[PDB]
């Protein structure tokens, strides 16, 4: 039926699934000459959406926990991405905010990654998308 | 790049986004399966493992590439199972830079109960998924890049 090397082999395809997209992804940026990750990428697209937001409600929307996500965010803060605030109300609680280069890299790197989405997913028909995720939704 | 028939690019993103946070809630469920249950193990450790067991005796080529990955980290790691004692190295009876790994005597007695283990947590991790579902799931995650 589902024994266990079926399940094995989904867990093991799972996995590296997610990883070569994220490599190929920022493969993608680094020869188009954006040095910058995937997580990078992800967190931008957050503040694209609503600058300003607290370093407390980035972690919670990260998908990541709070260590690796404030450690993303330095690199991107020394990369000169985004800065980091001592909040209006309050003091040892910062919001994050985009630098102009981190406005400006908004229409590039979301077409960069469009071009690597369409090429990934060229395969897969847009109706197995929500069978796709509503499987992984329940997975674990 | 274009067609006559183009999918969102937001919905693309989303898919790809609870691809990548559920194989991380997925690696983090599955951290301490062997600690927690009494084998000083990793998930690394027990994925080479399956490697060995079936196929014990493979050259560390043909293992880096069965791994997919990186071959330092894949050594690095073999490494620790030198260490541990769960594998060795004895060097391949064909060049004399071409090297064999192989299965100590914990690392074969290992199969059955980390076998066990893993099953047990394969099956909690695939609960709520059906059947005809998981070749579905399979064939769309092989159709993917
Ligand atoms: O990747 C693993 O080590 C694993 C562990 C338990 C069940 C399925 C798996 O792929
Ligand atoms: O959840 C992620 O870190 C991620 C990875 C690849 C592409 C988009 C993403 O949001």
């Amino acid at each position: 039926m589902k024994d266990f090397e079926k399940l094995y082999e989904a867990t093991t395809k799972l996995v590296s699934t997610s990883l070569k997209v994220k490599d190929d992804l920022k493969k993608m940026f680094k020869q188009n000459g954006y040095d910058i990750t995937t997580d990078h990428y992800a967190l931008l697209r957050f503040l694209w959406e609503q600058d300003g937001i607290s370093q407390i409600d980035l972690c919670e929307k990260s998908c990541k926990d709070k260590s690796n996500t404030t450690r993303i965010l330095d690199v991107m803060k020394n990369k000169g991405l985004i800065v980091r605030k001592v909040d209006v109300k309050d003091r040892r609680k910062f919001q994050i905010f985009l630098t102009d280069l981190g406005r400006e890299l908004e229409e590039p790197l979301n077409e960069i990654a469009s071009i690597y989405a369409t090429e990934t997913f060229k395969s897969i028909s847009d109706e197995e998308l929500p069978l796709f995720t509503d499987i992984l939704d329940r997975i674990g």
